[PDB]
């Protein structure tokens, strides 16, 4: 069920149709940052997370810090027999990368996934060619599972193996406990 | 990216698109096999195969049914497409236990692969199963494929109980010695 995240100035908010044309226009701006990435250009990405919100799969984000939409965000990839989920698909303009943006969204997220949605597992996951969000997810705590070969895309169509990693639900106590006194 | 509903063909085995019609003989056969399906959450109820039913009707999967001559035998699948690779997985297959053994599987998968790699120009196709389930675990390193992880938290057996889950893959680089080899198992 879709939810709106917030702590102050901060605002995750389901996304809506009206807010494609303006992330499609930011994408571009930050063309170079989103090239581990494939889709975030294109309108379609965009209407293709609508889609499976509507069909109950995925919660997509519109992240708004004050007036401004900066990027977005999602839940997807549930498992509701256990249950588990998959956190993802993030972009942030590059203006927002290092200033903890990430880190409290990732926050708020994991926040709702363990203490209120009762997620067993949380998996996060990106591009073995993507440094920078690698370096982020292990901020995080979040253990490395795997790499699974030729199972994605970059940005140009180049082929790329994935990283996955996860959070338990045993893990997450401290996990929470790490990150709240990083702030 | 469209994979269509075919039959697969080796000899007398076939494996043809699942249809609401194969569902209450699936179910009594798995219910006589219950205690070999104890790793896999749900093939003893007829959801699980409805649930495949209409994942097929999105797209979604290619649900089989595996027919020695006009002997029903068991059931798997291809699901889980990436379109943009492409890539699948193949999994949630079952057998007879009377065919434990037998070489089925493995001829089963083999007619699998040959039509991702070769008619559906996958680049990568993917196994799994529970970390508890150690003949499969067997039948998948026996096809060639290699373990890329281990996710916790990621599954649930017969019973109920929580799992993790072991990850394989075959890339269409490895396709071929991958089919050498299993052609030179049947003969
Ligand atoms: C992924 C993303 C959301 C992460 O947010 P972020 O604010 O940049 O992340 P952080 O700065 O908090 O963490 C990144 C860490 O990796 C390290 N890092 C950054 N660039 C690196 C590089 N190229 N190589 C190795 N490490 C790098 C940084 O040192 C930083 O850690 P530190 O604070 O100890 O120095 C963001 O960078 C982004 O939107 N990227 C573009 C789109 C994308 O690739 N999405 C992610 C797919 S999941
Ligand atoms: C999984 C299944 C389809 C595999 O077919 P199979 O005929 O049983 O498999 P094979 O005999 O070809 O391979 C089993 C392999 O596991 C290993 N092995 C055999 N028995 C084992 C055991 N009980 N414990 C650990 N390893 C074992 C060996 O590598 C063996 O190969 P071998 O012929 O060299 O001895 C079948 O067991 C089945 O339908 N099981 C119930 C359903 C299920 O668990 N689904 C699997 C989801 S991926």
């Amino acid at each position: 069920l879709p939810i709106t995240l917030q702590r102050g100035a901060l605002r995750l908010e389901p996304l809506v149709e009206a807010d494609i044309p303006e992330l499609v226009s930011l994408a571009e701006a930050n063309r170079e940052a989103l090239q581990y990435m494939d889709g975030p250009t294109r309108p379609d990405w965009y209407r293709q997370s609508l889609a499976e919100q509507r069909e109950g799969r995925a919660l997509p984000l519109a992240v708004r810090l004050g007036v401004q939409l900066v990027g977005t965000t999602r839940f997807a990839e549930f498992l509701p027999a256990l249950p588990a989920c998959e956190i993802g698909w993030t972009w942030l303009d590059q203006a927002q990368h290092g200033s903890g943006l990430n880190r409290m969204i990732k926050y708020l997220m994991l926040k709702h996934a363990f203490d209120n949605l009762r997620m067993v597992r949380v998996q996060l996951s990106t591009a073995a060619s993507n440094l920078r969000a690698q370096g982020a997810i292990d901020k995080l705590g979040a253990q490395r599972e795997g790499v699974l070969r030729n199972h994605r895309r970059l940005a140009g169509g180049r082929l790329d193996d994935t990283f996955v990693y996860s959070i338990t639900d045993h893990e997450w106590p401290q996990v929470k406990a790490a990150l709240e006194a990083s702030f």
